[PDB]
């Protein structure tokens, strides 16, 4: 029960540079079981992100040693930042020297959320032995997919700005000698933190005389990469998990920005070894379980004395051979929306997933949520089509979903706000009278065509209330350069009908009997996505002058069947 | 920088009984200062409150040694559980404790939030040397008043049942060998969570065949004593006060269950030692500075490293006699809502603080938002009344304010959803042409009139946006029987008019230009408040179906100048 605190133990890495790391260590005869911590955001300040994560004081007592470690070139390391690129070297020698201490038994672990869970990802691939296990929560192994981009090639912008201007005010705040022109510079940080939505309308979008002077990174590796590109493969991890056979603890949210990418990482690695899954009706600022106009009750607050306990029984296993410390623990446990409780399932996705088409269709014109636009199982026996103007001066606002830094505290937002806008079609189900399930990875295939020679297409997945509240669900973009190859993008002739699909991510959810499934379909998410120009040029270097607006179209009938694909479960 | 832990030292009590605590004791050559925090929520779980709190490690980095401890009869210690009575004497056999320990220099401060507020309060009446400063974040030095009924001498039930329950499931779930009745016993517990006004509904109050049981005290102490009697004073911490000579830290949120108490402790001791104030915009179970339908901004959020750096001078000063490491502190710091910006101030309440009486008045019936009550600094010269009838079985329910357990998360709340009740009488100024600032105690004085013997009063101020919002401030209730004394309630005559005060706690708003000030009047708010039987009988014990609905009915004009008093600022 009783431990020691070591402060600013220097580690030299390969090049010579030291990080700096805190050792947490119990009173013990000998080597102990090792967890260790990358941190950007003080190794010192762990109130700020445990809470997130598990009461790990409890390992410590109970025996681990946990190591805690300010990453490269920030708080008391020393050293040049820059996001990602450090992290794969540094912690595959912070690992190393871990593993030579007289206090390690050989046995290492880690966990940690977001950040902190993707430089797990960035350890694993290393191959070092000693490392038994991680546990990465609201991670990501595709820094493009996520948080910077996305699957569907548009850039995460209030991601972007609103996370650099938190690191900008870490900078100012840390630096041992105040530089005169701090303040000034503070202010503007600040004034991004209240109005993200407004630094991310500036055109042209990679003019950041600030962000990109205070952290260059922001224009010469995200901005200025737009495609998924060899700049973005270099630092990306997906593609080795599968050579991988170390366990995961799999943490992840239905609102949070990392969803997507954490489910796939427990996809990727399932097979090797022992890979655990939770997921909660979580975004990344809010795990209350309570939001604006949506409560999933009590026991959907981020359980963390549950998380600390199973944890515990993860790392007891692989660290220290306890062979039955898993034992009654699901190999996945998700918290179904709708019924609201926590599931325990065999596997991700849900075996028995019969993965249906909803098609899109209706008499009349369903722009708006007042327009006639309806979802089937039959396809639609009339070909029609609906047509709106997208302009990138007025673009759809984002509500909910999986913002980051914009509103990221609302996740389930009703979406009622927005329903009476043209360039909002709707298409929804009549009132359900069966409960049905939709639980697994979400996508639609939709016949588009366009004016313009590029331009977005969004699809949200939405549950209507009997009271009126349209919640969100998931929702997804695709920017149509990109609608083939993340990599290789070419353009499109307008008027040509196109079948795209849109990676609406994930969710878990039991449409209740009175509810109707609803999906909208639009041509921009702001600021959760940039704005699409309509011109083929390069986005964020474009006047908001100079953009063009498009006049989109979504086909729907017997010869473009554009359809919703649920993941229906049924019980 | 380094340290130590030491887990479940049990200290002895003066009746035998030990409590348990953890030492965290930095690498010393000698006895270092202490810091005491008295905690029953489990001192081992540090991360769920010290968010609200102080970076405290910190302190223990610098050389303090940190001693946090288990309540009696709770986790680790031993004897036996009831809230607040045993308080003041294990506190001061800790502290004994503490000054006898080689470790200690003979300096004990102490800092912590809530009941680990209210603890320090408990222990500063003893009046031990060694106790050189205190920091109470929202706490408060009277029990009755805050947090279990007020000023107005009404039943906090949603804050009485939501606090029970959570000790009703932190005893459940920390029990060593679980009883077969525990998960019944905790469906009720999880069910109460989830709808705190529901429990707080059912008639009599006093009839709680869970709660009772799981803690007595809810029934014996809480429910069966409505008077401010012997049992309340006997806990009462406040009178004792004056006599005082410790330093306090003094922290509030003008949204939070404890604000009126909180502020008063200051005004108690800021006289006889150096006392330091701190109010932000915050409630019990949201310091994020984000609402619903307001956001104060980032500098909004609890800035828990500006109160670790302030906690660490102010323990400096008075532990350490670093006679100039206060230099630059301001006595009083206040997030002003409006501007939305902290400002420093040189005492609570500020200086030419002009207690202004804004009058009730206007043309016709002031019911509800779309009548045509006025508030005006001139007397309203036509005598008027105005009537509604309130009906227990339809109390006005309650929306943000100092609410704790029942949606606690939404203080500044928006009041539109109850502006078009017949009983929620609406007088407001003119739109504003020039900014009024109210800074510091808020109340009202009604000439009101029931056809019952006896019935509640409640006052809301409120600031009415230009785009609609109607923004709650500061709220308070008067029980007619206890408007004289919360000692000896005497009931009323029915039509006769009285002059009754309205404790509304304090505030501090700049009604900006655009901008209305409303005061919103009727007789119930619930579950903030238990609702009154409009009986003169014993109200907790009351059927629904035997309390009586009232006519009741406020005065107006030269004869009857019901007002409410702000305190206006000018600069």
């Amino acid at each position: 029960g009783n431990y020691s605190v070591a402060s600013n133990v220097m580690v030299p890495m390969r090049d010579g540079v030291r990080l700096a790391v805190d050792l947490y260590r119990p009173d013990a005869d000998g080597p102990v079981p090792v967890l260790l911590v990358r941190n950007p955001y003080d190794k010192f300040d762990v109130f700020a992100w445990s809470t997130q994560s598990t009461n790990w004081l409890e390992f410590v007592r109970d025996g681990y040693a946990v190591v805690i470690q300010d990453t490269r070139g920030l708080f008391a390391s020393e050293g040049e930042f820059v996001p990602h690129v450090d992290d794969e070297a540094d912690a595959e020698d912070t690992l190393s020297w871990i593993l030579e201490q007289a206090w390690c038994d050989g046995n290492v672990g880690m966990f940690g959320v977001s950040y902190l869970g993707v430089t797990q990802w960035q350890a694993a691939v290393s191959g070092v032995g000693g490392l038994k296990a991680i546990a990465p929560s609201m991670a990501s192994a595709d820094l493009y997919r996520a948080p910077w981009y996305g699957p569907g090639g548009a850039l995460s912008v209030e991601a972007l700005l609103g996370w650099s201007a938190l690191i900008g005010r870490q900078l100012i705040t840390s630096r041992s000698d105040a530089r005169p022109e701090d303040a000034a510079d503070f202010v503007q940080l600040a004034a991004i933190c209240n109005d993200v939505a407004g630094a991310a309308s500036v055109t042209p979008l990679a003019e950041q005389p600030l962000l990109g002077r205070l952290i260059p990174w922001v224009i010469d590796q995200v901005v200025d990469h737009p495609d998924n590109d060899e700049s973005w493969q270099s630092i990306s991890l997906f593609e080795r998990l599968g050579g991988l056979a170390t366990p995961a603890l799999i943490t992840a949210g239905w609102y949070d920005g990392f969803v997507g990418e954490s489910l796939r990482t427990f996809v990727a690695v399932k097979d090797n070894a022992d890979a655990r899954l939770v997921v909660g009706p979580w975004s990344h600022s809010n795990l209350t379980g309570r939001n604006a106009d949506r409560k999933f009750g009590c026991a959907a607050t981020y359980p963390i004395q549950e998380a600390t306990t199973m944890h515990k029984a993860f790392f007891d296993r692989h660290l220290r051979g306890e062979t039955d410390a898993l034992a009654g623990v699901p190999k996945v446990r998700l918290f179904v929306m709708g019924i609201d409780e926590w599931r325990d399932e065999t596997d991700w996705p849900l075996p028995d997933t019969a993965y249906t088409p909803f098609y899109l269709g209706g008499s009349g014109a369903a722009n708006t949520s007042t327009g006639g636009g309806t979802l089937s199982t039959s396809i639609s026996g009339t070909e029609s089509a609906d047509t709106y103007l997208y302009d990138p001066a007025d673009p759809v606002p984002s509500l909910g979903g999986t913002l980051l830094f914009h509103n990221g505290d609302n996740g389930p937002a009703d979406q009622r706000p927005i329903h009476d806008r043209d360039d909002v079609l709707c298409y929804s189900t009549e009132v359900l009278t069966d409960p049905v399930e939709v639980t697994g990875t979400v996508s639609a295939r939709l016949f588009v065509s366009s004016s313009a020679v590029d331009t977005d297409f969004t699809a949200k997945l939405v549950d209507v209330f009997p009271d009126g509240r349209a919640i969100a669900l998931c929702d997804g973009i695709v920017r149509m350069r990109y609608r083939e190859t993340l990599v290789n993008p070419t353009l499109i002739e307008a008027g040509e009908i196109y079948e795209v699909a849109i990676d609406m991510l994930a969710t878990s959810n039991v449409f209740l009997p009175g509810h109707r499934i609803m999906v909208q379909v639009s041509s921009s998410n702001f600021p959760k996505y940039d704005r699409n120009s309509n011109t083929g040029g390069v986005i964020a270097r474009e006047q908001l002058e100079e953009m063009c607006t498009a006049v989109n179209r979504i086909h729907r009938g017997p010869e473009h069947p554009s359809h919703i694909v649920l993941p229906i479960i049924k019980r």
